[PDB]
């Protein structure tokens, strides 16, 4: 695993296995949007907010994941502490969600899509809330599984949050639009 | 910040600023999609592959960056070696891009959208290629900027890959689908 020693194909071999697993998971995302593609054609403006909504969720989780990983390493927390972290993180995620939601809803207003105003705002609270919890619990899960959290955590929270983020957004959109 | 000692309001305060900065950059993605909303209405089928494409790009960059951060941290590489890393990583990205593209094109076929097969296939090669180089060069730039790459590299690449990723995909979409 010496990069300077390593070669282009050699670098390819180690990395490819990992990325291929993520893309297969990423493929599930495309299938999700198909049921809600009916809804998507009705109001095109849904497509715009998808990357930022998922992106924000991704940031929220990784932040939480990083904090928990650090504390776990320095024994601030022990694997037993995860339930307490859960109850705590709900409050933190909630506050973050409403705060970040106020930011994004304001943009939707500027953009000029009123119907999207309720859809995006509620979702982001929900996106941030769930993504946060996934973020904190992932290191506890990984440590219990005997895997170093650092290497695997970051792409995992990103991909899980992207998927979870889509379902909430689309379902909320469907309910409010049908 | 000691996590266990901290409280829900306290945890909220530190976290928000970084997330708020990130969401503002994340907002740029929606605005991008607006110009290409012209393109989007033409084919509803574009919206599906957007999250996986941005998601795949995000993993690729963070993967490469992590290797670079590690190698630079353990003095495998010197700031001077960035040219050599560039030529090497571009080769890696081409192969990775080509491999993952082949996978996704198969999915697009399963989904049943033939016209989208070339646009998504070509774009994903391009996304992975750039994301790989961006990933490797980011630690070199930040280290040169005199700030430790590790903490900041990850969210940066994530938002950058989303924006760059959108432009590549949509512009390619514009060209091939008029
Ligand atoms: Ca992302
Ligand atoms: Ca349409």
């Amino acid at each position: 695993l010496v990069y300077s020693e390593a070669g282009p194909v050699a670098l390819w071999l180690a990395r490819v296995r990992w990325l291929v697993i993520l893309i297969l998971t990423g493929m599930v995302t495309s299938s999700i949007l198909q049921g809600f593609e009916s809804v998507l054609e009705a109001v095109t403006a849904l497509a715009f907010y998808v990357p930022v909504l998922l992106g924000t969720g991704g940031n929220t989780g990784n932040q939480s994941a990083t904090l928990i990983i650090r504390a776990l390493a320095t024994r601030d927390l022990d694997l037993r502490d995860w339930r307490r972290v859960f109850l705590k993180e709900m409050g933190v995620g909630l506050l973050l969600g409403l705060t970040l939601s106020f930011l994004l809803v304001g943009k939707v207003y500027w953009d000029g899509h009123p119907l999207l105003l309720p859809v995006v705002g509620v979702s982001l609270v929900l996106i941030v809330f769930f993504a946060n919890l996934v973020g904190a619990m992932l290191p506890f899960l990984l440590r219990r599984l005997g895997v170093d959290p650092a290497l695997v955590s970051n792409p995992l929270v990103a991909t899980l949050s992207d998927v979870t983020g889509l379902l909430i957004y689309l379902s909320v959109a469907r309910l409010l639009l049908e």
